[PDB]
């Protein structure tokens, strides 16, 4: 479970989520992915954490 | 990632946690794992949402 671009709310509880486009399927961790167009379709992790997964590098 | 246990504030938004106990880890989508030895581990992870069950 990686995010190379967490963004979070600035307040409380602090409110983050993965803008990464993954290619067709979202990661393994991920329960609400929302992919745009099919093969090579465009995948986002919807989930909202209280934070933040290390980069993927 | 699952979850058998799943406690989530009432409110807007939503505060889940996992209350699940493994003996010596947390699941796999863990960042923050507390490990008792009484043997306990449990996941500290905040979120607005659960995983599905792991049975």
């Amino acid at each position: 479970p990686c995010c190379d671009s967490c963004v979070c709310t600035k307040s409380i509880p602090p409110q983050c989520h993965c803008t990464n486009i993954r290619l067709n399927s979202c990661h393994s961790g991920c329960k609400s992915c929302l992919c745009t167009f099919s093969i090579p379709g465009s995948c986002r992790c919807l989930d909202i954490a209280n934070f933040c997964y290390k980069p993927c590098k």
